[PDB]
């Protein structure tokens, strides 16, 4: 191995954005990613629609993994998982959800699938720092390798769904993972919240309180 060969190496791997040439190309990576099966629809707005965040991993100009997002406000997240954040938080709030989330086989263990995360994390900071509270996905609950990943990302396991996903037709169940952000929280009632609240000032001394 040269040293050119040493320096060429130094460029090789890059981020980019999707585009719509690339439908046939995450088609095929996808089939191989996911035992689920996404519709042409979806391939179709991951790679076109600007409201999407799909960040792709390219070596030597080939797509080797990327990460699919949306931030969106906080009414948009379907009812299943409607009870992620507090509703008392402006009605500007947003969340990021993760569509997609793949590494090629070959490549995995190398830290991409850490990068893109990170990737997406600094686009929240960089686009929606003031209204994005928190991040969620979705994963199959047999999916221990994303899992993994997950929660030693400081994810927390949220909603466990019934018969969510769809392999080869038959029906398997799901997680809901959430991170919060920006001091996103669940929702609590009052009553609940009060309660909860005489455990988190425990800690003052009496003599620190007006009495
Ligand atoms: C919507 C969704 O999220 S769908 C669920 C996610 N997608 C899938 O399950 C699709 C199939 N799986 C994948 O594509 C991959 O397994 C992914 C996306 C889950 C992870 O991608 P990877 O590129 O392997 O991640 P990355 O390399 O950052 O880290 C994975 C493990 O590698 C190890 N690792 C990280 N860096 C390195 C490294 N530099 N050298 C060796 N190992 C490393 C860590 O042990 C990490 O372990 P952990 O998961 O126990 O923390």
């Amino acid at each position: 191995m040269t040293e050119e060969e040493r320096s060429s190496a130094l460029s090789e791997v890059s981020l980019r954005l999707l585009c719509h040439d690339d439908i046939d190309t995450v088609k095929h990576l996808c089939g191989d990613w996911f035992p689920i099966e996404y519709p042409d629809s979806w391939y179709r707005d991951i790679t076109s629609n600007k409201k999407f965040f799909s960040l792709a991993a390219t070596y030597r100009g080939a797509i080797v993994g990327m990460i699919v997002a949306e931030i969106k406000n906080r009414t948009k997240i379907h009812k299943e998982d409607g009870d992620i954040l507090a509703s008392n938080f402006s009605v500007d709030t947003q969340v990021a959800y993760i569509l997609s989330l793949g590494v090629v086989k070959e490549f995995r263990k190398h830290g991409i699938g850490s990068l893109l995360l990170e990737s997406l994390k600094d686009h929240i900071s960089t686009t929606a720092q003031d209204h994005c509270k928190a991040i969620y996905l979705h994963v199959l609950t047999t999916n221990n390798t994303a899992i993994n990943f997950y929660e030693n990302r400081d994810f927390k396991q949220h909603h466990y769904l019934p018969y969510y996903y769809s392999i080869r037709g038959v029906l398997k169940d799901g997680f809901t993972y959430v991170l919060y952000i920006n001091g996103g929280h669940p929702p609590w009632t009052i009553l609940d919240y009060i309660q909860h609240l005489g455990s988190a000032l425990a800690s003052l001394s009496p003599c620190s309180i007006p009495h």
